[PDB]
């Protein structure tokens, strides 16, 4: 699926990415909440949250970020390796569908805004191989968390 150049360009977008990985992963989650405020009804700190500014500052908020960004970092760090990604992507969505009972269409949504904002952090360095690398991964993430909600139940 992924092959060796656009394994590396993701690898080496995503750690200029992650050299900031706690201002990106909330811009990104602000966005996410501001844009989509029903995903917010899962948080019970910030289920009733406006103002982005308030949002950036809440701890909840900034703990999920982190969560997700430590997530994917071992996705993407360790892309070259299928299973350790289908275990961590195994544990993501079970979590989510069990525990948290988020409805599995978030993480398409969520995905999209991580695409949307990598996009304008990279927008001098996106050409197609590197957008089309981006796409399989956001649908490879999808494909997992889905496979693990019908395993589950959902
Ligand atoms: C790439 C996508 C995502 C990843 C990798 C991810 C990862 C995680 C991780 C690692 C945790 C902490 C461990 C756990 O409690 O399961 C967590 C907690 C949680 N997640 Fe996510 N998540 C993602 C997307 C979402 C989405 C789309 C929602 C709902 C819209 C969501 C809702 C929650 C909730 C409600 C918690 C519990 C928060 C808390 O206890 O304060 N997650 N997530
Ligand atoms: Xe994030
Ligand atoms: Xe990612
Ligand atoms: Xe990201
Ligand atoms: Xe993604």
């Amino acid at each position: 699926e992924l092959s060796e150049a656009e394994r590396k360009a993701v690898q080496a977008m995503w750690a200029r990415l992650y050299a900031n990985s706690e201002d990106v992963g909330v811009a990104i989650l602000v966005r996410f909440f501001v844009n989509f405020p029903s995903a917010k009804q899962y948080f019970s700190q910030f289920k009733h949250m406006e103002d982005p500014l308030e949002m950036e500052r809440s701890p909840q908020l900034r703990k999920h970020a982190s969560r997700v960004m430590g997530a994917l970092n071992t996705v993407v760090e360790n892309l070259h390796d299928p299973d350790k990604v289908s275990s961590v992507l195994a544990l993501v969505g079970k979590a989510h569908a069990l525990k948290h009972k988020v409805e599995p269409v978030y993480f398409k949504i969520l995905s999209g805004v991580i695409l949307e904002v990598v996009a304008e952090e990279f927008a001098s360095d996106f050409p197609p191989e590197t957008q089309r690398a981006w796409a399989k991964l956001r649908g490879l993430i999808y494909s997992h968390v889905t496979a693990a909600y019908k395993e589950v139940g959902w």
